């Protein structure tokens, strides 16, 4: 779409894509304003998505909590509309194929899972789902005080599941899922509507990955074939070489439905139990400081 140096209204220079091919394409850009390297993110008002608009209302919803980019401005034209946002570094994709096995240490999993837990109770509790959690849509900061902190993307594929009383909308009787078929629960497979604890099986099955480097699935492209591996998979077996404690997480998020708010601490112990337990120290060096 947008080319390089192209400027978005006389103020963001871009200077090359960082992401795209989703509902948008993302663009590291020069602020000439304040001289900053910013994110751009871009979608096409002619593409059947509309989404921007509710990522900047969850974006400004979440604005001041830990995990969230800051929000530097968004605009609209007759080609597409944008949202500039708080720049940080890679993503936590692109950390796990760089590392030499496909792998991270369990020390990094499990602090990394802590993190991640925290910014998914963060947009639940602002009444959103995210509904695309992966790791691609998590990045550590670039900045002295934000670098050992991750943080939440693309908000593209929220929905909020409270009304403006706080009560909790009924669910549809089928949703369509238009998110990454890898880390989807079976319910999104099947086109239920996704609760809380649809988000908590997809930082489950992130943690998998990251731990034992690959998920059953993972050459899969077919949606509707993964789900039946999914659906078919005895998901124990997943926990092979993980701490044991996580039966207890995989069993809870098993037992959910949309109804049912998640048991978040039961999950925050199991993460720090098993740290505990190998003697895992919160400001241990990341496997990409290393
Ligand atoms: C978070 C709010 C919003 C507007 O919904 C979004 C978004 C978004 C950001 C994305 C990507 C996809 N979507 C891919 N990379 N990336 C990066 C990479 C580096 N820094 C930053 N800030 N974003």
């Amino acid at each position: 779409i947008l080319p390089a140096n192209y400027v978005v209204k006389d103020r963001w220079k871009v200077l090359k894509k960082i992401g795209g091919g989703g509902f948008g394409e993302i663009y590291e850009a020069m602020d000439l304003l304040t001289r900053e390297n910013v994110a751009l993110k871009v979608e096409s008002a002619q593409q059947p998505k509309q989404v921007l608009k509710m990522e900047v209302a969850v974006l400004k919803k979440l604005q001041g909590k830990d995990h969230v980019c800051r929000f530097i401005g968004c605009g609209r034209n007759e080609k597409f509309n944008y949202v500039v946002m708080q720049l940080q570094g890679r993503n936590l994709a692109d950390l796990r194929r760089s590392q030499p096995r496909g792998t991270f240490t369990l020390s990094t999993t499990l602090r990394l899972g802590k993190q991640i837990l925290e910014s998914i109770e963060a947009i639940h509790s602002v009444g959103f789902l995210h509904r695309d959690i992966k790791p691609s849509n998590f990045a550590m900061g670039r900045l002295p005080s934000t670098y050992r902190k991750c943080y939440m993307l693309d908000f593209g594929l929220a929905r909020q599941y409270t009304n403006t009383t706080g009560d909790v909308r009924p669910p549809r009787n089928v949703a369509g899922f238009r998110g990454t078929v890898r880390y989807a629960s079976v319910n999104a497979h099947k086109n239920r509507e996704m609760g809380r604890h649809d988000d908590l099986w997809s930082l489950f099955y992130m943690l998998v990955e990251f731990a034992v480097g690959q998920l059953p699935w993972r050459k899969i492209k077919d949606k509707e074939q993964v789900g039946m591996i999914k659906e078919k998979y005895e998901h124990r077996m997943l926990l092979k070489h993980m701490p044991s404690e996580f039966h207890l997480f995989l069993d809870h998020i098993a037992s959910l439905d949309y109804f049912t708010k998640p048991d978040y601490q039961l999950i925050m112990s199991v993460f720090e139990n098993s740290m505990k337990e190998r003697g895992i120290a919160e400001n241990e060096a990341f496997d990409w400081e290393k």
